[PDB]
RNA sequence: AAUACGUGGGCCUUGUACACACCGCCCGUCAAGCCAUGGGAGUCGGGGGUACCUGAAGGGCGCG
């Protein structure tokens, strides 16, 4: 459950550390985004000598949600943070590593290259 | 014919920042062209220090 002005951890090896959600894409008055949803972000903090600049508007895919997500088999998963991965214009990973676990729902989001993740839960 | 003869050159000394020689040299501002370098709301880095919190391996100390 991520909305406009929510702050997310950036869970890849690109320069960004924190991001701010500008917009949830997908329709008029679409309020919330969950794992596997695409959002627009503004980069809030970077590491020194970062490829991406502070204040850069970018796209991202949500990979971890504090609010729990329901699976059709009656199971639920929730994480301790809210984390996203930045994307380029083509819709591909901007970086090369993924830090922390990612949700299993990302397999079906045509986002298979996040198989860089240490563990898919 | 008239009319009074007293008010630019040479010699000696002196100063010189001139020696094409005072029709000389020469300062400073404004304007023009290149070069280097100061101040500045801020903003971006680099490694070191202090304190705190976490904390591997391997010894020590009493499965911690």
């Amino acid at each position: 459950m991520i909305q406009q002005e929510s702050r997310l951890v950036v869970a890849d090896n690109s320069g960004a550390k924190e991001a701010l959600c500008i917009r949830v894409l997908g329709g008029t008055r679409r309020r919330y985004a969950s794992v596997g949803d695409i959002i627009v972000v503004s980069v809030k903090s970077v590491i020194p000598s970062s490829d991406i600049k502070k204040g850069a508007v970018s796209k991202a895919v949500i990979v971890r949600t504090k609010k729990e997500v329901r699976r059709p088999d009656g199971s639920y998963i929730r994480f301790d943070d809210n984390a996203c991965v930045l994307l380029n214009a083509a819709g591909d990973i901007r970086g090369s590593r993924i830090f922390g676990p990612v949700a299993r729902e990302l397999r079906g989001t045509n986002m298979k290259i996040v198989s860089l993740a240490p563990e898919v839960l």
